[PDB]
């Protein structure tokens, strides 16, 4: 009683901003990728079931020559046991306890989920996490789960890569359409992030809460989260980086599904960095966004996704404050 | 109704030239590669199909430390829509459309193809490229076929994988066995480009021809073309690099598919190159080639190819005089 | 009549040693990857068969920054023919013949295998090797088994995944539970290896016996092995590297597999240099190893593994005395 689903997807795509756009939301250019992975569960006995999972990015957008490696990179890989009410246990790359919030409104076409990092703690995929799951509370009540979620140091060659270890757990309930959600996780940081001139602490944190409705058709979400020392930044200008000493992050998100295959989208993200050391409050991300997706059936897509950015060209961090278009199409399997 | 194709190859080959081979065609040494890609097509209506495509190099001639990742690559990533008689249109990294015509001759075991280079315009595979396909002329006529391509700029870190805006086409019409094909592209160059000592101008062009006769276990091809400062060259001597300001290419291809399985090949194939600042005219490619493939069924193969080098020892440039065999056996699905 | 096996498996895996531990066995950490590959064989004739294999690492604990690729390789890369009885040849990237013994005692829920080094010359995976084997002395001798391997020259940018020019066989006979087999191999050595402060002379060497009883949910095995200018070696002291003059190991191994799924295994191995230049006799590996792994079925599995560390802290090389235990979790298919 094994079964493995081989899957993955080629997308063409392309960014459009004026000019470079190094001043731009998310550049200019080809961004064509693929991805390939495989999901597997074996059922041991009548309550016990096995489970692994690899997911790798290859960009589309090198040459064959030296920079032929840009970008590409083993997104998940993990393995773990599942047994009857009890929960599930896995451990390796896989998501941060606290993208169970950030999820909600990671659903654009192209765009959004801006707040969750790579390799940042808690908040996207990250290696080293041994991660606890429930669902409806042992089997008692439906609609009730929560998890906890143990990330191991990974002193790595940068300090935006890096984290020392931590604790972060998530609870959510969900009846009939809506959900709400909490998650919050904390973590030491390492004397490389420490040394870095952006952030000062000891601890990372980062929480974040989710509210939604997803019935009949409709998707509405938002998103609101703090972080401490753990979202991480750079100063264009003077070439700094590191950590904002805190954020707060924003995202709201508003789509529907019409039957014959549109899912138009609009969406609101901000995150405005505070005490950022020799410059105070600043945004990082502010934009809004309209966009759709056209799905002729489950295996391919078209999609276009503007977003209209309200980074000001004054922003003292230098991020960009132009506009971007990107237009995708997918095949998937 | 989706459907897809999990492919690959491993192919053990071994190069034999004198001495280093350093100075020959090919080289010397293992050269074992392996290939693995997806195709898939998915019927969305009885007129309308998508379709998506990942293809990646995985080199087996290199040790498991430092060098473990060199030449290693994905050569094809692009989806589609294919429309009744309307065409194709699909996005992504794909082969240039000056390739509609170069394909005629790219028939040898091992070697031939010698001028559609990777990430050159036009000629081979390329990231970032849109391109429509007709058959048949709208379904109006049987054998006439034609295509458009858009290239988009691609300013990388070297100028020999670089490449500004550009557009380029095809058209071919087959009838009871023959072929005809030309193919033309031109498009800007970059300034990284413009700033090689070799090679000077604005826009490079690509255009080639092809002959063709595929039918009663025969296969005869022919290919002329040139190219303006679009041919990606070096002086080993001085070690400058750039493009060649103009070349002419020929290469013919003679082929016979046995029914037992073996497949005799004899080639010819020359470029030389014209205005090469500080030098003239000089032979790029220049060789004979004899060999055979010899197919067990559809999934094994073996090959010989034997490349004898008629570059001369004085060659400006510093291209190779000596000649090459290459050895291979391929299992393949 | 074609088969292909498309195979992988994700492995969560954690390192516990002391503080660091660069002065452990194995390190600390999360040491989680997955493997990718696929083994094909067709159906030729009623006689002869074609095959080939590839087999891809993927680490699971890199980042998705500039160390995504970290310890990424291709493991196995190859293609051959298997006729009746008469034997089966291959090339390209595959295991060395001198493996052939040492994989009896190569069986470890996660260490062991010591002196099996990747890219060095017969003992591990190596490329380019060109190898026949026969199964039961051309069918007149059940049992009986050898084969002879030629390795190409692979003048690499490192002394340490380098060779020359080599041969190697092996032979081993086995009878209703029983096992002997021995190998060697010799190669020349390359400059750059030859121009290494540690090891001295023309040619490498590298020979191995092996003893085992695998029966009755049994294991049982020995390898004894000797190796001149063969095993590569790090003096982390002055920081100079090369290989060991001479080298002699042993290695022991014994398991037992319960019918409800537990694997105990209790190894003990140990290899030790001569004559090495600035230093005489020091110790390379040393160790006791206790651990188990249990299956849960044929695509499900974990283990624990602890290796009680003989090295001294005043070893002469500068490698590890502290101990390591690795813990782990599989999904395979
Ligand atoms: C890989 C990321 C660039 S995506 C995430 C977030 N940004 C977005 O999600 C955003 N939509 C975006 C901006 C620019 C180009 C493309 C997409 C950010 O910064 N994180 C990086 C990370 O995870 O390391
Ligand atoms: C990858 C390429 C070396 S193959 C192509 C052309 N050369 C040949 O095709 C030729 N048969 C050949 C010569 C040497 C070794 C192996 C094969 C050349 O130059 N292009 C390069 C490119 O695309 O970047
Ligand atoms: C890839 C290797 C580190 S494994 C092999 C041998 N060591 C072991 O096998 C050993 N169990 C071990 C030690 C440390 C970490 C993990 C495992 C060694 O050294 N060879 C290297 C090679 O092949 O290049």
């Amino acid at each position: 009683g094994n079964k493995v689903d081989l899957y993955g997807k080629a997308v063409g795509l392309h960014y459009f901003s004026k000019g470079n756009g190094e001043n731009s939301y998310g550049g200019n250019g080809d961004m064509t990728y693929a991805r390939l992975g495989f999901k597997g569960e074996t059922q041991i006995n009548s309550d016990l079931t096995g489970y692994g999972q690899w997911e790798y990015n290859f960009q589309g957008n090198n040459s064959e020559g030296a920079d032929a490696q840009t970008g590409n990179k083993t997104r998940l890989a993990f393995a773990g046991l599942k047994y009857a009410d009890v929960g599930s246990f896995d451990y390796g790359r896989n998501y941060g306890v606290v993208y169970d919030a950030l999820g909600y409104t990671d659903m654009l076409p192209e765009f959004g989920g801006d707040t969750a990092y790579s390799d940042d703690f808690f908040v996207g995929r990250v290696g080293g996490v041994a991660t606890y799951r429930n669902s409806n509370f042992f089997g008692l009540v439906d609609g009730l789960n929560f998890a906890v979620q143990y990330l191991g140091k990974n002193e790595r060659d940068t300090a935006r890569r890096s984290n020392g270890d931590g604790v972060g757990g998530s609870i959510s309930y969900e009846y009939e359409g809506f959900g709400i959600v909490g998650a919050y996780g904390a973590a030491d940081r390492t004397n490389l992030q420490e040394a870095q001139p952006l952030g000062n602490g000891k601890k990372a944190e980062q929480w974040a809460t989710g509210l939604k409705y997803d019935a009949n058709n409709i998707y509405l979400a938002a998103n609101y989260g703090e972080t401490r020392n753990a979202t991480p930044i750079t100063n264009k200008f003077t070439n700094t980086s590191g950590f904002a000493n805190k954020t707060q992050d924003v995202l709201l998100v508003a789509q529907y599904q019409f039957d014959f295959g549109l899912r138009p989208s609009i969406a609101y993200t901000k995150s405005k960095a505070k005490d950022v050391e020799g410059i105070g409050d600043v945004d990082l991300v502010n934009y809004f966004e309209v966009g759709a997706t056209y799905y002729f059936n489950k295996n391919m897509s078209t999609y276009v996704d503007y977003i209209i950015n309200q980074i000001d060209s004054d922003n003292k961090l230098g991020v960009g404050s132009d506009d971007t278009v990107a237009v995708g199409i997918v095949y998937q399997f």
